[PDB]
């Protein structure tokens, strides 16, 4: 069915525009737009709908102000993702990203952001799932210190130590 | 098998006939033709049957009031692409035509059927479809900005716009 | 494979056979005789079946009494399909040709029947699946009137307005 | 895939000697393994192995002690629905098999199954399922009647009644 | 190799010889034979073999009625093809012929049986499909103005306008 | 190379031998012997290989006890199309030759063989393959009619009337 | 894809050595290898696992103590079903295999072991699915029976009256 | 589709390019990338991903420090299971691997892990579901021995008789 | 193009010699090698590498130990086949050499092996492919009786019966 | 078929001037020409394709500001590939233009886009696809870190490293 | 067509001389290069194409460090293979290389790498795929044994073993 084809295409193509007129950087939608352009040739409906959650989170996200380094780790996960059909781990993706972008938006430091986002994309793009729950959990509570009036160094310094416990194992 | 070849050549025949009698110009048709038997001589089917398939859009085209010069680049290209049996990419050009034909039969200016028309056939016969969508992204605009009651030079104004964003490739 | 062959040719030389007994004008058969042994020779497994589906098709329509022009219309559109391999339109002409048999059952006047199987089958032919469609409801609704006591020259007249108003494109 | 081919081929030589040592008539064997050497050798499975299930059919058929008739009628209806790939025309043909049986093995009279095993074969053939199942609804009511202590006569008549009725579209 | 050449010889004379008794005018036979024995002293087996074929749809035409003129003028382009080793204008020759030995057959009036033919044979001589394939289209819609009962006047007529925009080029 | 044509020699006599020994008529065996070391003399390996596959039929055929006047005409006719190297051809031949085997296995009567076999190698003679293929469907039914305990009698004049109808036209 | 080739023949080789391994007797092994390789050179996936999935439970009965004549009736039922791509009768056949691997485990008599097997097996491999179920039963009946003390003459008696049951049709 | 091709040789690159900085031992991931481009040149998406889920698996168990002996044997399995696309399989393999990296992290003593994961993945490669599971339940029960405190000795004699147990068939 | 021919002729001489060290007789090879020769002159790929297939074919037969008898007739068949360029009757040889290789390890009676291989081979030489499908079978049987623990009189007996029904046409 | 030829012929030449016209260098437009028409001679339709498909893929990489000498390397490559009738490594080099265009676009230094492109190109065409895949993953890493702000000279040591480790094959 | 020709010509001494550059040793490319010109003279990409890809599988075991005896048995095999036109051998000698190369790479003894690659590319000589994946399996076990830790004594004596066994037929 090439109408199919062609109409998820369209769908692709429409999504990556409106993310563009959003301020959604560029790169990171060259990269999915290829990709989905590719899933759509061979008719694949489940995986392109994935990759369009993905261009509107990253909407989102990049409205916020997330950092690059974290939208770059979080797009290239949430392509593989999308390539497995995995709904479950496109799920967790969104629901890091929503985090992300209230953590962005409350004030929380940019680089407690970058060094618990880029964790958590790549707990998520190994199938890892606790172990990204419980990273979820840490910037959840990074937002209530910043909401407390915790200073930067210590809310800093706390995301440091809870990924490293992450990496570690621990 | 040269029956075969003689049936593709007996089913060109009669397409362009029919398609001669519906008013299509002639030497569009001549072209098609002229192309059409030479792929049945060597009983290729699917450049055949694509041949036939543009036609048939012709036909619709020409009924609709489509300006000629998008109709040349369109025959042109689909020729080109029923030789290469890209199916995607003839229905591609197939819904160009059809929106090209919706524009025309809405009362869209001319020039700016023409413009889009002709940019999104070429950018067809190069291979190059995220920017095909776009145009016709375009065309579509067009035709409901017709039905808004939008006058005929802020309609020319806007395609020259687009069309050129897209020919430069911002 | 030459077997395979021998074997396509004798599944349409009884097909034709067993049609001729059915009452199946003769020349209707001819024409797909000779298309059918063309399509045999070089193999074209699904060309041959889908011309052997358009037989049966033509047995039902004989022995309900459609006319024969409709029926002439009918399998050259038929032959012409089957050469595509698009089993769609085989399946919305088969659809079209018990509509016009169920119409002749019913008693509706001949001229009526063959405004509007011409017109939908030149309209399958030439790719036109929407405006077909809608000229297959014209003949339902043509069915019901006739079994709802309506004279003969309401529906000769309502059959020349819709198939008027599906030429004219309104 | 000569080897493929060679897998076919031994496939439908071993169930035809099979049906052979079963007791099936050899002339339907010898057309079935002639139309299935020729399927194998171009290498299309889903025919041959609808031949084989045919052939499994027709031992269970030749057990019970299905007349010579229907059968023939049935092989060459079975042999042509193998070559469309018709899997529900060729399950059809297979549940009418079964009721033909279970009707000889219930002592309904040789005359009844032949004419209602005839006139369904020869529907199925024609790709007429709405008026096959009719007869297959008319195989069971004779079972149901034999085994309600009807006599043969009343059976007969029965049956060649509703086969008119079917035959003539009523 | 003589021994060839002999062969090739044999194989001449023995299609002249069932053509022949088969009711063949004699003239025709003669210039085929001549024309086949020259080919076979230098061994061009495989215009031999067209001229063989030629026979063999000679004896169908003349079997059905063909009239004279046409057989004349088809029997000198169907040499003039077999010395060129054509096989696709070779076998829209035969295709030719078979279509006006249907309409003789069929009962379509002498006349326009000679206007047509002559025009076809005379346009697959000077290697022009395209023309010529309109002018089968034509022969077939003869048969089936015959089949519905068109009086001979107006068949007529229709085959004199068809083939004088035929030879006129429009 | 006659290196070449002495090996398709051997290739030739060793058939013949093997014929012989398996009890194959010889003035048969003269004539194919004759024409294949002519073919072999130019180097036609498909003409001498299609000659090799009649000698290997005509074993069958003479195990089978099929009588000698059919045999001559099918030896006859097969040559001729081994010499135009007609795979499609020779094919329905060898079909020919197997039904015919089957039949006079069978205990058909031996005016029915000689009635039908004569006038289907005729036809494939001539290259009419449509009817050729009508009367292999006649020899099936005579072979079924055999086994369903119907009379020589019967089944002589069944031939007769079928054979003629073959032959007239109809 | 000829790296899917070479991977299933992998697949084919490593299950075959490690069933040689495991002490399954060579024969079938040759068998199962011959079909699976044929299979793989044509990329066919399913049924070369469902070979891979006959050659595990033919180590499992091997394991047990099944007697040879079953488990070679099996691997020839097996192999024609892999060709089927039958998965539902392949189930059927792995379950009949559990079922005589844990009778020959519990120590039933071989005779009986056998009978049912075979008949269960050639049930199978001619698609009679309720005898075969009826088969499996009877299997499960003998194993319960063995368990309760009855001694292995009863056992022998009771299996030949139901396998005779079961083929004779009661 | 080459475009989902190459979008599936880059995700089975980046996930052996991940886990090789991970630290999981190359000649598995040189096993694992070769059978997943060869699934994926024929764009097998299902295996292809079952190997992404093998390779995450295997940065689990290298990361916890399973022996090389047991991940080998695995890794075989792993590409058997993912070329099965069995599921249930792959998630028990899955299961395994997690149950002997919880193991190997508790101190579990070397030889006993090797043990009981080489015979569950031997018995997950036959496809033998019920023993693995029980040998899944003596990997858990030596996890507890070793945190209640049990010597390393008798940690080795349990697992070796346990695996004893699965494998005799008791 | 003669370097084509002389490089056909070194993989002739190539696979001549290889065979020679393996043991393969002499003279089979000097029969074999002529005709490889001969047909490398002419430049005939196919042919050469169906005569290559048939010498390594006889590598694992001569390796195995198949009786002389049988090889002779096997090369000879093999030869006219390759002349042919007949590749599925050349696989179907090659399937049988397979298959009395394995009789011939299993130790299978010299005679019995002697009767079906000489038989098959003669069949497959006269293109009777089924009758030599069914020696096939008979093949199989004599390596499944000789495991079964069969005397070699009663597996001679059989293979005797056997043969002879093939021969006779039974 | 030589109409086919001159068809594929003026595809060729009207991709070549439409490149032209886009400011394609004319070197490499002359390679690309000379390899097309070689191959339009001989009727190669999907080499001749495929280097339409290059030449578009030039059109884009020109536009983009490709350095000139990975356009010379890419140009060799793609002819060699397309000579293969290569499908996948042709994709995967018109997806390394495709990455090396908008590196060019998005202001990467010259050094880095020669470097990784000129390997990238010689890998694809020794048939090297995973190092291929990871130079791939390299020029996106490179058009990444040119968003992110590193600096030029940074860009240019991390693309030396990565390709020097990949032609070292660590 | 010459152009053709020359346009192969020059794909294999383009090949040739990048194969030179990386290290490959001479002889072996003169071998591979005359075969190709020899191929190329007439026309053959197949050929030509599969020698294209000998070289390069030839260029990564010259960059690994395969011994020289291995790689001159493998470039015999592999030209005589290409002469076959044997994709599904050719792959499999490719992936041979590629597996000596992983040995030679990670230390595997000189000894057993010969003794196995030689035996392997004899068998893929030969047309024995069974006992070649046999001995493939045997070099990954190798691989992986020399990543174990076993010392080299012991890898060339299980070596040793397993190329016996192979040879032997065991
Ligand atoms: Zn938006
Ligand atoms: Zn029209
Ligand atoms: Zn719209
Ligand atoms: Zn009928
Ligand atoms: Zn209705
Ligand atoms: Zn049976
Ligand atoms: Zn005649
Ligand atoms: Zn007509
Ligand atoms: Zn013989
Ligand atoms: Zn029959
Ligand atoms: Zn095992
Ligand atoms: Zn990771
Ligand atoms: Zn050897
Ligand atoms: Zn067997
Ligand atoms: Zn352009
Ligand atoms: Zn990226
Ligand atoms: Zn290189
Ligand atoms: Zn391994």
């Amino acid at each position: 069915g090439t109408a199919e084809a062609l109409l998820l295409a369209r769908a692709i193509v429409s999504a990556v525009e409106d993310a563009k007129k959003h301020g959604v950087p560029e790169d990171l939608l060259a990269d999915i737009e290829r990709a989905g352009l590719a899933l759509a040739e061979v008719g694949d409906r489940e995986a392109v709908l994935l990759l369009v959650r993905l261009i509107n989170a990253l909407i989102v996200a990049a409205e916020a102000g997330v950092p690059k380094e974290a939208l770059v780790v979080i797009t290239h996960a949430g392509i593989l993702l999308a390539l497995d059909r995995d709904e479950e781990a496109v799920d967790a993706l969104l629901e890091l990203i929503d985090r992300l972008a209230r953590a962005a938006k409350a004030g929380v430091p940019k680089e407690a952001i970058v060094t618990v986002g880029v964790a958590a994309a790549h707990l998520l793009q190994d199938r890892d799932l606790p172990r990204a729950l419980r990273l979820l959990e840490v910037v959840d509570k990074l937002v209530h210190m910043k909401a407390l009036g915790v200073p930067d160094e210590e809310i800093i310094a706390y995301a440091k130590e809870e990924t490293e416990r992450a990496y570690k194992g621990e």
